[PDB]
Parts: structure tokens; C-alpha cells; sequence
């Protein structure tokens, strides 16, 4: 670590404090994440080759003193902050579309190498001043788990968790990332989290209250998920026109496919990139004060 000068604390991530740091011998300004089991080291080393322009570059993995430090490319803002800052007029649609579109490319890339994020959230989606948006912390969940509370006891958000994870499916797939990104897409659009659950049950019930309590018709096998209970209330599905109003039909079409209950029906990242929603996609520059 002596090769890094901490510039400022950027935040408290899932696994440890995130610092803006400067690499003393490269001159590079990086994001330094203090997170070691051999399994975690080999997984993490696999992440170093997962390179894609909508994936926050993993510059180096420093394994010293028993201590694990990941050095990432530094972006200048996360999507939560950018949404919070854009709350008054919201993020212009063409920008939403461009981020969604680039996030899907980032997903398609990782998913094609069988790597899931598992923990997508606005805070791990980082934007630059040019209009790019990238996924940070890809593959970390599989390397070190997703805790209930972070190392600061901060509560890990459930707002973006796929229903098959809430239902205790142990073996969930790349569909959980599409679900999360669908939730983030809706939040960009409406400027309100779609499902801000504050407990697993509240999260699940929130889902059900909007999309209908899932049953065997829409999701074969749902009733035999580990945490499914026959006693769950049976809520009717709400129309998507009421759920993300502003959004045009191609947007709502795509979001309902990203939000399919059955993970096998849920649109893949690559099919989502061929959705007519992206027909006029462009790459606008965000209004970004740094
Ligand atoms: N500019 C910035 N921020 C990060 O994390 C912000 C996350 C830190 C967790 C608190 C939410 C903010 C980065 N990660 C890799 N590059 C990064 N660049």
C-alpha cells in the first residue's frame, strides 16, 4: 500500500472503505478498496481480465499483510449521487437510455463469461463526464459474499434484489443482474426507487404489490422456492403505465421483460440490447458538476 497516497475517503462500500488514492509510481488516480482466502484471490484474479468499457477497470489486486486491496479505475461520480443531483428535472430520457444501453453492454459482456454482479445498485454504477457509465464491483459478490450489514453496520440495500434471491433460490443466474438493472432503470425514470423494501419481506411484498404475487402460471416452480409461503398475500399485478408513467411503450415493454418473475423468462442482456427501445439510442453528455 505504500505506493498509494489516500486523497479522500470516497465512501463506505459493501466490503470496506473506498478511498480515492494516487498511485505514487504511476501517477494514476484510482479508487482503492480495502476488502485472504485463496479462493477469493483466484476469483479476484479472474476479474482482472474481465475487461470491457462499461466495466470499471480492475487495475490491480494488492494482496499484502493478509490484507486485500483492489485498485480500480476512478470515475468521478456514482449514479445515486447523479440521480440525487438530477432529482428536480430527472435524468433526461436519452441519457437514461444511453446508460441503460451501456449497462446492458457491460452485463452482456460479463454474463457471456459467466460472471454475475449480484449486487447492482445505483451506488456501484459510475459515470464519467463523457457520457459513459460503468459497472463497479462486478464479480465481488461471488468472491466474498453480500453481507446483511456492511463493515460500518450500514444496511445493505435490498431494493434491487431479484425475487428468486428473496425466495431463497441458492443458484440464481445472470437474470438477477437484469432484474436489478430493471429496478434502476425504473428509478432513473420515475426518480423514486421502484421497490425500497426495508426488510426481506417488505422487499418481497413490495415486489408482489406491484407485479402481482407470483404463482405457478407466471413462474413455474415459484411455490416450491425455499422461502415461498402459501400464506403470502395474493396481490394483483399493477399496470406498468402506473408504475413508470413517464416511460414510453418500448421502455415499458423492455422493463417488463427485465422484470419477469421467472428468471428463465427474464430478458437476457444481449436480447435487451436488440430491443426496439434502443433503436434511437445516442450517447449524450451528462450535466455533471464535479
Ligand atoms: N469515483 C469513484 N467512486 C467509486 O466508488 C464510489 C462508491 C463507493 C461506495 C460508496 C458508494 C460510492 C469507485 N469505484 C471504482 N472507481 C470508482 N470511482
Amino acid at each position: 500500500m505504500e505506493n498509494f497516497q489516500k486523497v479522500e475517503k470516497i465512501g463506505e462500500g459493501t466490503y470496506g472503505v473506498v478511498y480515492k488514492a494516487r498511485n505514487k509510481l504511476t501517477g494514476e488516480v484510482v479508487a482503492l478498496k480495502k476488502i485472504v482466502p485463496s479462493t477469493a484471490i483466484r476469483e479476484i484474479s479472474l476479474l482482472k481480465e474481465l475487461n470491457h468499457p462499461n466495466i470499471v477497470k480492475l487495475l490491480d489486486v494488492i494482496h499484502t499483510e493478509n490484507k486485500l486491496y483492489l485498485v480500480f479505475e476512478f470515475l468521478h461520480q456514482d449514479l445515486k449521487k447523479f440521480m440525487d443531483a438530477s432529482a428536480l428535472t430527472g435524468i433526461p430520457l436519452p441519457l437514461i437510455k444511453s446508460y441503460l444501453f451501456q449497462l446492458l453492454q457491460g452485463l452482456a459482456f460479463c454474463h457471456s463469461h459467466r460472471v454475475l454482479h449480484r449486487d447492482l445498485k445505483p451506488q456501484n454504477l459510475l459515470i464519467n463526464t463523457e457520457g459513459a457509465i460503468k459497472l463497479a464491483d462486478f464479480g465481488l459478490a461471488r468472491a466474498f459474499g453480500v453481507p446483511v450489514r456492511t463493515y460500518t453496520h450500514e444496511v445493505v440495500t435490498l431494493w434491487y434484489r431479484a425475487p428468486e434471491i428473496l425466495l431463497g433460490c441458492k443458484y440464481y443466474s445472470t437474470a438477477v443482474d437484469i432484474w436489478s438493472l430493471g429496478c434502476i432503470f425504473a428509478e432513473m425514470v420515475t426518480r423514486r426507487a421502484l421497490f425500497p423494501g426495508d426488510s426481506e419481506i417488505d422487499q418481497l411484498f413490495r415486489i408482489f404489490r406491484t407485479l402481482g404475487t407470483p404463482d405457478e402460471v407466471v413462474w413455474p416452480g415459484v411455490t416450491s422456492m425455499p422461502d415461498y409461503k402459501p400464506s403470502f398475500p395474493k396481490w394483483a399485478r399493477q399496470d406498468f403505465s402506473k408504475v413508470v408513467p413517464p416511460l414510453d411503450e418500448d421502455g415499458r415493454s423492455l422493463l417488463s421483460q427485465m422484470l419477469h418473475y421467472d428468471p428463465n423468462k427474464r430478458i437476457s442482456a444481449k436480447a435487451a440490447l436488440a430491443h426496439p427501445f434502443f433503436q434511437d439510442v445516442t450517447k449524450p453528455v451528462p450535466h455533471l458538476r464535479l
